[PDB]
């Protein structure tokens, strides 16, 4: 039923157009879409608190946390709702993305619309980098392209 | 309270901050901030239906209109729920922003959350024109600058 989009734009060369799509009132989510401008391997995708580009893709806040758990990979339980691991750019640099999430939702209070989608400088170390930045970040380091999720044709 | 923020980018000189705040449910909303780079005189400022970016200030649709009205003033009955009206831009191209509209909301069907926020070429003519054009767009012509409404800090 519910079709939202996202554009991811930063101070760099990296941008893309994020899709999301979710049938049924809490299932699963369908993320797909194009990234390019990356360094070939693993990107953290994480959904950032807020809908907020005042100071560009600092102003997003942390991880989507509203449990206050840990940072984790998506298929850990331990962990944010925004957290949606990594994406992969290829050796052109562009991210083909397709991931399924259930944890992330377009209603409820897991409602990710008028919040903030970063791609990351490295790779979601998914929580075992065994150090405290690991356990928040995932060490994917800073935010080169984000945009504000909103309601989409 | 509920409190959502905008960022306004374009392909121009055109950028702008715009906070709005409900502090009651069908209360009125507090719009204010500031946009510059913006031709001295009034400037159609509207909430359009789509928080899609994907090609520009295009992609954001036409103005927010889920009870199927002719555009409007803020003040006419007959109105689009996102008929904002005019903002003013002093001689230095700054237009200081502060309006209170009650049709508009940050809950319920008249949520603006995830939808875009635009600035346009010339004034509103508020329906006033006497064409077709009046009766849809206010003739305000061109999106000079939009941002996709999220959740504030
Ligand atoms: Se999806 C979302 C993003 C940001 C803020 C709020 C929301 C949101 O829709 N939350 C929400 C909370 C509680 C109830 C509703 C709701 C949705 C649909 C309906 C109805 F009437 F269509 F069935 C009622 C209530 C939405
Ligand atoms: Se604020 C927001 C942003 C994006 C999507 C949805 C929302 C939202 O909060 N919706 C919402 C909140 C509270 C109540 C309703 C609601 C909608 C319809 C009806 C009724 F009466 F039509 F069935 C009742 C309540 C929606
Ligand atoms: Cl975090
Ligand atoms: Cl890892
Ligand atoms: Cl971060
Ligand atoms: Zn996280
Ligand atoms: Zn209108």
């Amino acid at each position: 039923a519910t079709k939202v989009v996202c554009v991811l734009k930063g101070d760099g060369p990296v941008q893309g157009i994020i899709n999301f799509e979710q049938k049924e009132s809490n299932g699963p989510v369908k993320v797909w879409g194009s990234i390019k401008g990356l360094t070939e391997g693993l990107h953290g995708f994480h959904v950032h608190e807020f809908g907020d580009n005042t100071a560009g893709c600092t102003s997003a806040g942390p991880h989507f946390n509203p449990l206050s758990r840990k940072h984790g990979g998506p298929k850990d339980e331990e962990r944010h709702v925004g957290d949606l691991g990594n994406v992969t750019a290829d050796k052109d640099g562009v991210a083909d993305v397709s991931i399924e999430d259930s944890v992330i939702s377009l209603s409820g209070d897991h409602c990710i619309i008028g919040r903030t989608l970063v791609v990351h400088e490295k790779a979601d170390d998914l929580g075992k980098g065994g150090n405290e930045e690991s356990t928040k970040t995932g060490n994917a380091g800073s935010r080169l392209a984000c945009g504000v999720i909103g309601i989409a044709q």
